[PDB]
């Protein structure tokens, strides 16, 4: 009779709170309640597990003279607020685009050599500047001068990443338990990876 | 440019653009734009297509 | 526990810089010449830059 | 008898919640409710396609 409050202390009630905190974590939970003795006990487990995959693709084309430069583009341009030149404000644009920009040159032993700018940039999120905010740009970006035969292709760079996490909470000595442990404890594993390359191929018009 | 074996040299700019969204910039917005471009020069012959 | 592994590629001829990268540009409010705001881009990326 | 409040706590009561989220998705929902013998269970499924 001791506390005034009582309508049940959900949260004084739980002796091991480790449920699986997220928005798609599926549960089944079970009880036994007397309250004639007054004995009650409550057991829930959750759980979740997914997975994903992503593949996308893009290739620009262009046809120009030799020695002689280029460029095709596709995106957005992003108007910032201010220039500054001797005193005042030319707001400009910055880009946000899948663009290639070359300078070829043809060689005797049926070769190329190429001034190579490859790019692909993306929107990103507003982060806050000052008293105000701005919008910031993700990128892409190779730029190098290679030799490649006239008709085959050439990786010029990549990038690869790979990560694992794992982490464990648990009761000090229950959560060790060969089979009743999975009573005691959390468990949470996540793992990527992420693979990225670029390829070019010139060749020779021959009418 | 006209050239004597039938033939033309093109210093070419073609665009199509478009009005973006509307953007936050400092305090205040401002219109982005939505591009594609291509410029180039080309030598193609007199009344046939070439893809750019 | 956690591991990270990243690992960048280049092909380049000899005696020229090349480079190659990933990330984002961060948008700061102001650079200063002689008298107004040059508003410009810090970048924060997994870069490799190389001569060899 | 334990909880107060008690109209229905139907975020509560699902076992497992993976509908399908569209606002162009169309559903279909059986049910088997005694409340003599108090069981009851419910089962929806939610589909989505399209293509342009």
């Amino acid at each position: 009779g001791l506390l005034a409050d009582d309508e049940f202390p959900v949260d004084e009630f739980l002796n091991v709170n480790l449920a699986s905190t997220s928005a798609n974590a599926s549960s089944i939970a079970f009880q036994v309640a007397k309250l004639g003795s007054g004995t009650l006990l409550d057991l829930e487990l959750s759980a979740l597990q997914n997975e994903s995959k992503a593949e996308i693709i893009s290739s620009p084309r262009l046809i120009t003279t030799n020695k002689q430069p280029a460029y095709i583009e596709q995106g957005t341009e992003i108007p910032y607020l201010e220039s500054s030149s001797s005193g005042a404000s030319t707001v400009a644009f910055k880009k946000a685009v899948l663009s290639l920009k070359v300078t070829p040159q043809i060689t005797p032993d049926n070769r190329l050599v190429l001034d190579l700018s490859v790019t692909q940039d993306r929107r990103g999120e507003t982060v806050k500047t000052g008293t105000g905010e701005a919008v910031s740009i993700d990128t892409q970006r190779i730029g190098t001068q290679v030799l490649v035969n006239n008709g085959e292709t050439v990786v010029l760079g990549g990038i690869f990443q790979h990560s694992i996490n794992n982490s464990v909470d648990k009761v000090p000595l229950l959560g060790d338990l060969p089979v009743l442990g999975a009573l005691f404890r959390r468990t949470y594993e996540q793992m990527g990876k992420s693979e990225l390359l670029i390829f070019v191929t010139p060749k020779v018009v021959i009418q």
